């Protein structure tokens, strides 16, 4: 399998597969809901959520990168903030499309 | 939008993503060479061999909203191990730490 970082999820090697389960801790990702996590990019409204997902060139030009050794390995931090543009058509869909994944996990049944 | 964007010799690291520094949302990486190449840098595949996919960017960072006077923004945090079996382990350590803060040392 691909590094990590180049992983693509989709139905048949889904968001936890390939990034591990939702949580609150640093090293753990907190974004998804049911349906996401199982399906991945086959997720019927992907298009409008990687629409926010940086470039190769924007990741390393816009985040704040870093170098850090923990007790499993060698680990390249990043931090960052993008701008949505409340201006857009679709601004107000997008905001509860991001929320509805954000930290979706802490109300599974 | 802003993190679609694409840095090169003609649309520079710092017309597309701001001067280098040391704020929260200020990138720091970079030396003047990348700095003025973007992705036309020498060693630039090197690098965005680190860059996740749009699925690894949602699924591995810690995604918040923050709604300020200058607007909603989408945050993240998050880290991404390095593999200490790839072949490229050495390079990829001493190029990262290389471009990270390098403009601390000019202006
Ligand atoms: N750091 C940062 N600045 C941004 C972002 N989007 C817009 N800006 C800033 O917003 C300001 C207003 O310009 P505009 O948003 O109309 O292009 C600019 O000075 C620009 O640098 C973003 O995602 N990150
Ligand atoms: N959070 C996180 N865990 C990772 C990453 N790469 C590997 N791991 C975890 O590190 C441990 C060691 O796996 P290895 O990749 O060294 O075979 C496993 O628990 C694996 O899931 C990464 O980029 N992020
Ligand atoms: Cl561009
Ligand atoms: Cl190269
Ligand atoms: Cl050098
Ligand atoms: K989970
Ligand atoms: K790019
Ligand atoms: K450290
Ligand atoms: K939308
Ligand atoms: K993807």
């Amino acid at each position: 399998k691909k590094p990590r970082q180049k992983r693509t999820a989709t139905k048949a090697y889904n968001v936890t597969q390939a990034f591990g389960r939702r949580g609150p801790e640093q090293t753990q990702g907190n974004f998804g809901d049911q349906e996401l996590i199982r399906q991945g990019t086959d997720y019927k409204h992907w298009p409008q959520i990687a629409q926010f997902a940086p470039s190769a060139s924007a990741f390393f030009g816009m985040s704040r990168i870093g170098m850090e050794v923990t007790p499993s390995g060698t680990w390249l931090t990043y931090t960052g903030a993008i701008k949505l543009d409340d201006k857009d058509p679709n601004f107000k869909d997008q905001v509860i499309l991001l929320n509805k994944h954000i930290d979706a996990y802490k109300t599974f049944p």
